[PDB]
């Protein structure tokens, strides 16, 4: 089996990017965040608490007929960016983009952060790191892809993620028309549970190439690239006045700039994220002071491999005995 969907950015800088998701029968479809980053699917539901839930949709397991409370299971999860929900957990039948898997734990949110409730773009999350991480307490439960994996024609997920623009998500083949040149293939470790990876360096604009190793996570949930404070720096002293704030909590750019490229090593290949790919924009309303995309990880823990890196390539997740990562240019 294979399947397709396309997903599109909730806003104009690309904060993040939902796929349609149809739960249970009759489908119930909600628009999720697809995050390689993590392990749970989650949803705003009926049992949300009520204060909570501004302008999501919600999926209502009373209405499905092919839902299944999993009795005794609970899931909580918190995020890098300090957001949170927890709920209680239903197996129902769920549909992307022509792929169903049934039997999939869906967790039902009945409580969630002010981030989530703020964003009345996004129905929950469809989370596609190893199942290794996943939260559901006391019996873990397996990721959409885990679940999907046998049944599909190569053990693979695709994403091909668009620069203010629509992409898409592939389960199952490669779509060789969608990126140019040749796919590299990159080692990952499994051990935190992430799509973790070593680049093997970067360039700033036109300068050259500094062989380096830089160990990071492929994330579609996270936004922004994130990378050792180094590197961080040699970006935004190509750019004239920009500044790390610390009132703000990290680099601002005039958003009179014309922003350089970004190069990152995959293997002896290279992605060239383009300028315009940094910038997300004025601080606040009205300000000519716009926040940068490329941010350090000095703090976090990890580098990340964020939507601003990740949406300057075609990516191959491949889930074979071995898992790697795929990078081509598009």
């Amino acid at each position: 089996s294979t399947g397709s969907a396309t997903t599109t950015p909730i806003d104009s800088l690309d904060d993040a990017y939902i796929t349609p998701v149809q739960i249970g029968t009759p489908a119930q479809t909600l628009n999720l965040d697809f995050d390689t980053g993590s392990s749970d699917l989650w949803v705003f539901s009926s049992e949300t608490t009520a204060s909570e839930v501004d302008g999501q949709t919600i999926y209502t397991p009373s209405k499905s007929t092919t839902a299944k409370l999993l009795s005794g299971a609970t899931w909580s999860i918190s995020y890098g960016d300090g957001s949170s929900s927890s709920g209680d957990v239903y197996t129902d039948t769920v549909s992307v983009g022509g792929l169903t898997v049934t039997g999939q734990a869906v967790e039902s949110a009945k409580k969630v952060s002010s981030s989530f409730t703020e964003d009345s773009t996004i129905d929950g999350l469809l989370g596609l790191a190893f199942s290794t991480l996943n939260t559901v307490s006391p019996t873990q439960q397996k990721t959409f892809f885990d679940n999907a994996k046998a049944s599909l024609d190569s053990p693979v997920f695709t994403a091909d993620l668009g620069y203010h623009a629509p992409g898409t998500y592939n389960f199952g083949f490669i779509d060789t028309t969608a990126y140019t040149g040749s796919i590299t293939y990159t080692a990952v470790s499994t051990k935190q549970g992430f799509w973790e990876w070593t680049s093997t360096g970067y360039a700033v604009g036109s300068g050259t190439f500094k062989s380096t190793s830089i160990d990071g996570i492929a994330d579609t949930g996270t936004t922004l690239l994130y990378l050792p404070a180094t590197v961080v720096s040699a970006y935004w002293a190509q750019v004239s006045g920009a500044k790390s704030s610390s009132s703000v909590g990290g680099y601002v750019f005039p958003c009179s700039a014309t922003l350089p490229s970004f190069t990152f090593g995959v293997g002896s290949a290279r992605i060239v994220i383009p300028g315009d790919y940094i910038d997300f924009g004025p601080i606040s309303t009205g300000s000519s002071s716009c926040f940068g995309g490329i941010q350090s990880s000095a703090g976090i823990g990890i580098n990340i491999f964020g939507d601003v890196a990740l949406k300057a390539a075609f990516v191959v997740f491949n889930g074979a005995t071995t898992p790697t990562l795929g990078f081509a240019s598009k």
